[PDB]
């Protein structure tokens, strides 16, 4: 089992490339340090067809009972396993079918395209106050400034929440201590707690309160569910689309022709955000999946019972389905790209990201059009996360 160290986190595509190269299945371990899942055996899959093939493959289960056996290997206590903790996460991504298709039509048609599409007017609002409210200085850290705040203040108004976040899910998904993570759950299952009662008590019309009314007067839900769903609402779409506009923006500080040819023109924008869920997708690795029987992957075996990481940036940057797989070309045709996912856990969030994705960046190239990158591209970091692909900072000068 092969031991991941940090020059993974650092540049996981270089790894993917030499173990695609050899197959598509290899197993790894996540270094001892990493709080939850560290040092445990895993299967890591390369490969476009055969991650495309395995996220829809219905012998690879996403069922929290099934990671259950995962996750014990380290900490036997189902609740003390960071946003694995059976509280935070009994929701639709960790469930297979009969209960899936439940959970998610609870949601579905609040996040569909057209519902998303009403909240233009919403979202460009915030994204021009935002980027208003920042300091005029040399270093902006663009990251913490803008990229963090923006998704947060969208989904709050979708789950109607008025204006600590930014620090939980960084403890949740990069944590320094297996400690500092346990302290960021137990205060999430506490403060999603607070937030029910505050819907019950004083009742409101958006997706946590109607989520509230499907349990008591419907009972369409559990209680583990209803905050686990809460949390899958709140948390999964935070570090994912702060991450879009972070890998974005330095990969268009790196090609400064691509992004002027941006701000030209900005018919190109939708395909040039979607080049960018290929190139540095916000997650390079799905949430585990286990085995439910023997079954190939590639020309190796794996047996019933392993658990399975699917990387979704090898996939996205593989030769065989992509043509200059690490160069931003946001021209390039669009399409195919797995960064948010394949088959029936295809991320609900979806059509609410990419309007956030077209409308920030849109509003980046019409203020500070001359922005650029205030270090190196290379002495910028990346953050320690098991499945997050993000940077510590970015810092940007504006004029
Ligand atoms: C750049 C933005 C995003 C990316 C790259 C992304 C990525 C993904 C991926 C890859 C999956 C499938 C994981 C797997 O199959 O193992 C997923 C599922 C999911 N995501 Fe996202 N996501 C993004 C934004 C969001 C947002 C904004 C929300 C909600 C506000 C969200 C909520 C969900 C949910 C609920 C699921 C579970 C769907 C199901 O089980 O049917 N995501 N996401
Ligand atoms: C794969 C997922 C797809 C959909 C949602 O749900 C998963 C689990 O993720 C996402 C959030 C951002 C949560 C993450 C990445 C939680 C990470 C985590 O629990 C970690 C550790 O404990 C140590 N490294 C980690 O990355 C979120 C979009």
């Amino acid at each position: 089992p092969l031991e991941l160290d940090d020059a993974f986190m650092q540049d996981p595509h270089s790894v993917y490339a030499r173990l695609n190269a050899e197959g598509s299945a290899h197993r790894v371990m996540m270094p001892p340090g990493v709080p939850v899942c560290g040092g445990l055996p895993v299967w890591l899959i390369t490969g476009y067809e055969e991650v495309r093939s395995a996220l829809a493959d219905p012998r690879l289960s996403t069922d929290l009972n099934r990671t259950d056996r995962l996750f014990a290997q380290n900490e036997p206590d189902r609740n003390k396993r960071g946003a694995f903790s059976s509280a935070l996460a009994t929701h639709m991504l960790h469930s297979d079918p009969p209960d899936h298709t439940r959970l998610r039509k609870l949601v579905n048609k609040a996040f569909t395209s057209r519902a998303i599409e009403k909240l233009r007017p919403e979202i460009e609002q915030i994204t021009g106050e935002l980027l208003a409210a920042l300091p005029d200085e040399d270093p902006v850290d663009l990251l913490d400034a803008f990229a963090f705040p923006l998704p947060i203040r969208v989904i709050c108004l979708l789950l109607g929440v008025p204006l600590n976040f930014k620090s939980w899910s960084k403890a949740l998904v990069s944590g320094d201590s297996p400690a500092a993570t346990a302290a960021a759950s137990t205060a999430m299952i506490e403060y999603l707690g607070d937030l029910i009662e505050r819907k019950r008590r004083t009742p409101t019309d958006d997706v946590l309160a109607a989520l509230v009314s499907a349990r008591d007067v419907d009972d369409r839900l559990t209680e583990t569910e209803l905050v686990s769903m809460a949390f899958l609402l709140f948390i999964g779409g935070h570090e994912t689309t702060v991450n879009t506009l972070g890998n974005g923006t330095l990969h268009l500080m790196r090609n400064l022709d691509q992004w002027e040819a941006l701000r030209q023109d900005r018919s190109l924008l939708p395909g040039a955000v979607e080049e960018f869920l290929r190139l540095e997708s916000p997650l390079k690795h799905a949430t585990f999946r286990c085995a439910t029987e023997d079954l190939r992957i590639g020309d190796t075996a794996i047996p019933a019972g392993d658990f399975v990481l699917l990387a979704l940036a090898s996939a996205n940057r593989d030769p065989e389905r992509f043509g200059d797989p690490h160069t931003l070309d946001v021209r390039r045709p669009t399409g195919g790209h797995v960064a948010f996912g394949h088959g029936i856990h295809y991320c609900l969030g979806a059509p609410l990201a990419r309007m956030e994705a077209q409308v920030a960046f849109g509003v980046l190239l019409d203020t500070f059009p001359a922005m650029r990158l205030a270090v190196d591209p290379e002495d910028m970091r990346w953050r320690t996360s098991t499945l997050i692909r993000g940077l510590h900072s970015l810092p940007v000068r504006l004029n």
